């Protein structure tokens, strides 16, 4: 299965970006943890299903978060384009409190997300380019908004190739 | 080297594309084809040497662009998200010309790019997964807009990603 986790910072987007993917619409109000989505097997060549899961600190322990981090196969960290306190969170926070618990003999894909692109008109791609080149457990980056959804369904379908391409051609 | 190559029908924004990654700007005029250019490395996001080229069908031919396929070592197709004929023309037309190369001994990957994002309110994916499926050369996709400067350096940062690091399935 896919098993998809969205952390970050409070407030840059992580249960609005579920729910317009649920919806195909922007929700103008969001609870603090989405429930669990699902996507049927059929949408894949693999014929694999996948899960999203959203994570709140309003609403779960780090006893939670950390299980959460164990049953993800790929991890979206999600900052907020405007926002240089969630960008530099990644770093500082989201990054090492990951890679302390994943698992050394494998590889647990990392997906930066860039959301709320509809309120600025620059790239974060500078800021965000140093922590790409310096983990490479982050398979790619992406910027989208959930507000008018754009790369929505591109945000999810990187998140399924991290799982399910996760080798060499 | 990362080698760029960016093709698809006329007027999907191709040029548009090479000169607003240059300029951080939209250009409101663009000649047909963008010179060819040379991007050192620590400037680029895999921090590699790269060439971009741009391909203009007034400009250049058949044997031209022959002979830019089999330089490029990733090639961008790129079409406009409110054209269905510029879609149409992926399959029909980009693939099948970029698979009359004569050296396959190594896999050229490619990335489909959706221009013009600012027009639509909806997104191309749903068109274009029936080709990712079908294709497996094609590495990723991404939806941009040269006019409105976004995901420019995302396309590009994926370009060179997929030279350097390209992707596939657990099991063929
Ligand atoms: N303009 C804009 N606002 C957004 C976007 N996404 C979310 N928001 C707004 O940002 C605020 C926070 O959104 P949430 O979805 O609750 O963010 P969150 O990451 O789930 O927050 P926590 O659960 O507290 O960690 C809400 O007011 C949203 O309406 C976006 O893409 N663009
Ligand atoms: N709205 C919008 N218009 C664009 C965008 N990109 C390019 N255009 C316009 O589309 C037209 C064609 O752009 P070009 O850059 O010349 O496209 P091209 O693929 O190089 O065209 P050929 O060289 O003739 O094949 C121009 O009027 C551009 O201003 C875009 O992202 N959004
Ligand atoms: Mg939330
Ligand atoms: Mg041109």
């Amino acid at each position: 299965d896919v098993r998809i986790l969205l952390v970050g910072e409070p407030r840059v987007g992580k249960t609005s970006l579920i729910m317009s993917l649920v919806s195909e619409e922007f929700p103008e109000e969001v609870p603090p943890r989405a429930e669990e989505i699902t996507i049927p097997a059929d949408v894949t060549p693999e014929r694999v299903p996948t899960h999203i899961v959203d994570y709140s600190e309003a609403e779960q322990s780090d006893e939670q978060l950390h299980q959460e981090i164990s049953q993800a196969n790929v991890i979206c960290i999600v900052y907020a384009v405007n926002n240089k306190h969630s960008i530099d969170k990644v770093t500082s926070r989201w990054i090492p409190l990951i890679n302390e618990r994943t698992d050394k003999d494998s590889r647990l894909p990392l997906i930066l997300v860039g959301n709320k692109s509809d309120l600025v008109e620059y790239s974060s791609m500078e800021t965000i380019l140093p922590i790409m080149n310096q983990y490479t457990e982050i398979e790619t980056c992406v910027e989208c908004s959930a507000k008018n959804l754009k790369n929505i369904s591109e945000l999810f379908y990187y998140a399924q190739k991290a799982v399910l391409h996760p080798t060499g051609p």
